[PDB]
């Protein structure tokens, strides 16, 4: 009861959708121009009401490396919180409304 993270774990991503419950995505890079620029928006972004009840797992791309190249993903930026067993809302490439919209929705 009490938040709920794990460092590149391709295993739990599909864990948190298949178990109903709020579940965002973060993928972060060694020094990615998204993480090195969100690192201070991650305060704001960060700090919503409903980040508490929500859960926020960090995967690399050293560990997703079967993920980015399967579907060609050259960056780590990618976000999706699923409520419930439903995709609420998803986005790539540095923060956006799209990436945060779906905090409304938990």
């Amino acid at each position: 009861q009490a938040a709920s993270v794990e460092p590149y774990s391709d295993a739990a991503f599909t864990q948190a959708q298949a178990s109903g419950a709020p579940v965002l995505v973060d993928v972060y890079a060694d020094w990615c121009p998204v993480c090195k620029r969100q690192e201070r928006e991650l305060t704001p972004l960060f700090a919503q009401p409903a980040q508490r009840d929500l859960r926020v797992f960090k995967v690399n791309f050293d560990t997703q490396k079967a993920a980015l190249q399967q579907f060609r993903v050259s960056q780590q930026s990618t976000l999706i919180l699923y409520r419930n067993g439903q995709e609420v809302r998803r986005s790539i490439g540095e923060t956006s409304p799209s990436a945060l919209s779906d905090f409304l929705t938990r």
